[PDB]
């Protein structure tokens, strides 16, 4: 069966283990330990292909790193920091695999906070500027948790021919 | 403000780690299953800093000079069980009769706890754990004392009980 290897990559607190849990256990975590980097598996459907997602969640102190298929690069729309951390993480992956052409998507994550700092349009300039998705999420209402993941498959689907 | 919580359970479901966990914010690989301590800590609750003191039974065959006068102060109990062990599941009963005897009430704010959440062998689900929880009228909580899952969830609940009991 269809193995992805996917990697959360992002600034601490801008919630890749609660995005990462709650496409696994179907559960919002309120408290997630930020060291506890580790993989999780879930058999997924995704446009009716059964398959096996293996979820790096990273906690940022390398056999995932080194097979690693695609990558979520999470910011915080209420963390203006961690939207200026992004281009340290597409750097970092750009070398991990020796590529330009990673399958990658952008997601903007607390779109449930009223307290935003990060617009949509400035997300999208980015995601444009590398050629990448953009997708908003939040881990506590489930909002775009499907779409980010299964908008990375079809990067990597893409990629794989 | 000083909360008296007891935390009882079968051996093996996370008693210790837990404790541990909430005091010390570390994950205790291996603790000693016979020793039974009380833990103190100041939190803050709902904007209300408080003492949390806890006290961690190991179902001691020997004296304690905390559970003999624990027992008797206490306020909330966290009944745990693991969610990777349907016999500690099964042992719930048994620490939620005992605990109406050694406080004789049937009003005892308690919060009934799976822990060891972060594992795949489950044998316990979510639906059977609500209905017992339903059955005794308490809140159910799934927590991993290695991730901190639902941790604060669970004592807090625990506390907030405690304060609508206290009125
Ligand atoms: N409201 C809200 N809180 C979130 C969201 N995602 C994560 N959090 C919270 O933000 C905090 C940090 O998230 P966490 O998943 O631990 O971050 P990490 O370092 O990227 O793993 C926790 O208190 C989470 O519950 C979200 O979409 N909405
Ligand atoms: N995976 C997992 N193991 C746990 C967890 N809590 C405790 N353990 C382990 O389970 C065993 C029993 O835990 P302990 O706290 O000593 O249990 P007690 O006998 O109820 O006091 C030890 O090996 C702990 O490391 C948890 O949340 N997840
Ligand atoms: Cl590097
Ligand atoms: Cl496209
Ligand atoms: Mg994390
Ligand atoms: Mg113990
Ligand atoms: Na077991």
């Amino acid at each position: 069966m269809t193995e992805y290897k996917l990697v959360v990559v992002g600034a601490d607190g801008v919630g890749k283990s609660a995005l990462t849990i709650q496409l696994i256990q179907n559960h919002f975590v309120d408290e997630y330990d930020p060291t506890i980097e580790d993989s999780y598996r879930k058999q997924v459907v995704i446009d009716g292909e059964t398959c096996l997602l293996d979820i790096l969640d990273t906690a940022g102190q390398d056999q995932y790193m080194r097979t690693a298929e695609g990558f979520l690069c999470v910011f915080a729309i209420n963390n203006t920091k961690s939207f200026e951390d992004i281009h340290h993480y597409r750097e970092q992956i750009k070398r991990v695999k020796d590529s330009e052409d990673v399958p990658m998507v952008l997601v903007g994550n607390k779109c449930d906070l009223p307290s935003r700092t990060v617009d949509t349009k400035q997300a999208q300039d980015l995601a444009r500027s590398y050629g990448i998705p953009f997708i908003e999420t939040s881990a506590k209402t489930r909002q775009g948790v499907d779409d980010a993941f299964y908008t990375l498959v079809r990067e990597i689907r893409k990629h794989k021919e």
